[PDB]
């Protein structure tokens, strides 16, 4: 049970409201730094990673001093955020309305801590489940695994969706520069036949490898189309016996891959206590395993579980996770910003903000409490962003010069793994990462518009308001060590997000409704007879489908 | 000059607001269905495109009716809605703080009207480019435009970005089920020098086509990509002269496309008065003709054309793109809303929602009117979005129980380019389409809940509260056609918008200051001397940069 009902009942929501409108409505970031010649020192933390690599996270152009982010501290503290995380740590059943443990702290647990659920260390368990995947992963690689007509395997599909899905593919985009030529992975997710169709239009029976991953192995897109590559595999291959070469399982449901015609010495188990949106730590990464070798996989789990020794073990006011959170809430509950863009400075990272949408918004889009009441205040974030320098030309503009606030984090890499023509794109890209926020911040008055030439009526079209926040987040590279720190930090802002708002992070009862209206009209689509059991629009849209389907 | 200066001052906004308060803010669309039996029939319209195939437009299950959008187009008239288009259409400098046309609309002119800018027509003119890329296109695809040493091109690589590249994505993309094997596309965008080496990796300079797309031709990204790629072709070809095979430029700006080394043969020319993101019917859409041939082309243009004459010639009240674009501001301006989610559920269109993110965002992310004075209400929203079913898996969670409203546009097409398996994919696709915009409406009550089996403090948690606003967008199939009238959809709709706003949807003023102070930086980390030249947070960030680059 919690030890309160509603966010808005915590006593310092109250004082915050206040200081917002002292203080925080109207808050100049200029006037900021020229209060405190040390803001920059304040407001920026280095990270270090096991591997003694580092990341700067700056907050400091942020609508925030040491006042509020002291009093967002204390909400921290009245919301309970420290108990709830190290219940969550002790594998407490912090899921509450689902009853389990959340335990994806516990996949990336490469140093063997005592880390039980139902009284039981998991730490073995886990450890078992990394081992089967270097193995198979260090098989597929050197060539040793072979196809049902004795030929290496050359290309790994994935099938799944959401949870199983988005991680695979942004993780092996991300950290594309580990891969090996010749060794390439691919995606099946929607169930609209078009991405069957066109993954599988040049692939070769013979030297291909599905990976099925469901954590349930019951979702409906993915069963249907890894119905659909065991037809194709099939229609070549003509014997079911040769599946067991080609056919592996990431899932919690032996039963239900077994039934699906997979092998149980091919299966990759996890358990209930890894969410979908928190797997890719799990047996859910074996396509990064195998993508780029298991030992850079092992080194991006330990990026998470130094992320996750920093957010279990650092005073709220230092820890970096829990200080997005605030900022997060900050501007999701006082000043009513709808959004939080992410933007990577950084294409291999083109999928990174995709990634963190399942993250944020299936954790914490939700209108009810721990306290089992319906919240008055606002919950999740709309995320969104694409890479820098595309969002630049994309929809900065509005950005820069529209009426919404958008809270937005920034991150680059000093270093590049393609440095191509001895680092001049580089520098361009980093250049662009600096003046963005630059130009967000200072802005462009009536004054300088005038001086740089515009008159008359052109003149407020060419004002640049600024004052506009920042967070900007610079590693030394992109490692997959530094991108599991990284993934890791967004799980413990959302972890922060959720406990302050006094909401399950950690169920998702909100895709029920839409998977049991969808099977009903399945079953009506099966025929051309007009229906009437729906409302109007429904009907009135099935009918026309029907006169205009194949 | 405007007739005008806040949409604020609009009489019938003033009504608008009052509406909101007694019969918007508490709008039941079950209420709206039980009380008119024509509503799916009322709030519904097909469009018939110039092939006579049709797109079924359905916005019954948003918050609206009679009463409510009859004052929405007395809005439209009291802004001037009509009177901008027609001055659009009639070549008139309506992109006031530019001074230029706006006529996106003349270069779909396959009809060849009249269409004059500065009271010269621009039929002939424009119909000439095409006519080039119709000859270029042609010979890339049959193999007759040969490479350097004699071979045909097997692959084309735009360089571009913003209006220069999402396009040509996004169409290439979409479709793909028209294209050749063997002929492909590529793109590099981005500045990051990752981009043009894996774009570069495994392509053949002797059979490899560049196409240098930038409006202006003086990106600086673009410049600096298509310098690399000149670099890159040059290292194996040796000579200069062989350029000319293997250079093409899509630019208003012929000095600029000599002086970079490319013949005025190869050039595929525009005009200031396209908006780079409104150019894909331009020459800059070359790689599209390339990739599924001129006249798919020509029918994308055609299908843009015939939403340009229903937008031209249809009566407010039934004309698609404006009620899209009033429902828009009925959101934005009176609930508050701050995003609006497009959802393709169409694996194809999987990059429609970021080519309509520039589109909409960057026309309209602006803070001063056509009376150059400031707006003292919201401009632009926030468009995001990925393919369903995909969606479904990531953040509808948020979209079914979260506390944020979302204006919501689903897409389906009744034909799929692949209809596998007797169309069983298709028809579950189709399902959750309908299923989606069905639980939005419907949602699920408590009694229900506790009907379903749920007890105790349980019963919250599965709750659905329902009246959740979506349009429906029902094509026959996405075609060549279909997708021209698609976008052109979105283009009016976002021109309705624009013209409620009194604002202009056709600068980007808010790109000028990221870019002076790149250059400035860029400068800067030409040494690893420490910089003190601006804000501390800045600098720290500059600082730290030099200490951890390469
Ligand atoms: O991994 P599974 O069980 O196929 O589920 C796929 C996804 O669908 C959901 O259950 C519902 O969105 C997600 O949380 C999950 O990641
Ligand atoms: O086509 P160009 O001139 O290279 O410009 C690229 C893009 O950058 C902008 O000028 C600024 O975002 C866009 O409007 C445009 O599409
Ligand atoms: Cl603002
Ligand atoms: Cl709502």
């Amino acid at each position: 049970m919690a030890s309160f009902k509603l966010a808005t009942d915590l006593p310092e929501w109250k004082k915050l409201e206040e200081t917002y409108k002292s203080v925080g409505e109207k808050f100049s970031v200029r006037d900021a730094f020229a209060k405190d010649p040390k803001r920059f020192e304040e407001f920026s933390w280095i990270y270090k990673n096991y591997d003694d690599s580092k990341i700067l996270f700056d907050f400091s152009k942020n609508l925030v001093n040491k006042e509020i982010l002291d009093q967002l501290v204390t909400l921290a503290k009245e919301a309970g955020v420290e108990k709830l995380r190290d219940a969550m740590f002790a594998g407490d059943h912090i899921n509450t309305t689902e009853d389990r443990a959340v335990y994806h702290v516990a996949l990336r647990n490469r140093a063997l801590r005592k880390m039980p659920v139902d009284g039981k260390d998991t730490a073995q368990e886990v450890d078992d489940v990394l081992k089967h995947m270097k193995e198979f992963s260090d098989s597929i690689r050197d060539g040793s695994w072979t196809g049902y007509t004795g030929k290496s395997i050359t290309d790994v599909v994935n099938i799944g969706i959401g949870g199983s899905d988005l991680g695979p593919v942004m993780v092996t985009e991300a950290l594309k520069a580990y891969s090996k030529p010749g060794l390439n992975v691919h995606f099946i997710s929607n169930i609209d036949g078009t991405h069957t169709a066109e993954t599988l239009k040049n692939l070769n029976p013979e030297t291909t490898l599905f990976l099925i991953a469901s954590k349930t192995f019951t979702t409906a897109e993915t069963i249907t189309n890894a119905t659909s590559a065991k037809n194709w595999f099939l229609a070549t291959a003509k014997d079911s016996k040769h599946i067991a070469k080609h056919f592996a399982a990431l899932s919690t449901n032996e039963k239900e891959v077994v039934a699906f015609g997979i092998d149980a010495k091919n299966m990759f188990g996890f358990e209930s206590w890894v969410g979908g949106r928190y797997s890719v730590w799990s047996a859910i990464g074996l396509s990064v395993a195998i993508y780029i070798g298991f030992e850079n996989f092992n080194d991006f789990l330990k990026g998470a579980e130094a992320m996750d020794q920093h957010f279990l073990t650092t005073p709220l006011e230092n820890n970096i996770p829990v200080i997005g959170g605030l900022l997060s809430v900050w501007y999701n509950n006082f000043f009513g910003a709808q959004t939080h863009l992410v933007v990577p400075f950084d294409q291999y990272l083109h999928r990174f903000p995709a990634y963190l949408q399942q993250l944020s918004m299936e954790s914490n889009g939700k209108s009810v409490t721990r306290a089992n009441v319906f919240t008055n205040y606002q919950t999740g974030t709309i995320l969104f962003g694409e890479p820098a320098t595309n969002a630049q030309h994309s929809f900065f503009q509005l950005v820069h010069q529209g009426t919404k606030l958008i809270p937005a984090d920034f991150i680059l890499a000093a270093q590049s793994h393609n440095p191509i023509e001895k680092n001049l794109h580089q520098r361009m890209l980093a250049s662009n990462f600096f003046a963005q926020s630059e130009a967000l911040m200072v802005g462009k008055d009536e004054a300088k518009v005038k001086a740089e030439g515009a008159t008359g009526g052109l003149v407020p079209h060419k004002e640049f308001s600024g004052n506009r926040p920042t967070t900007s987040i610079l590693a030394q590279k992109i490692t997959p060590a530094t991108l599991g720190s990284l993934i890791a930090y967004y799980e413990h802002l959302t972890f922060t997000e959720g406990a302050i708002w006094n909401i399950n992070s950690f169920d998702q009862w909100g895709v029920e409704l839409g998977k049991v209206l969808a099977k009903v009209i399945g079953k009506e689509l099966d025929d051309k007879k007009a229906v009437a059991t729906h409302d109007a629009s429904t009907n009135g849209l099935i009918n026309q489908f029907k006169e205009w389907e194949e």
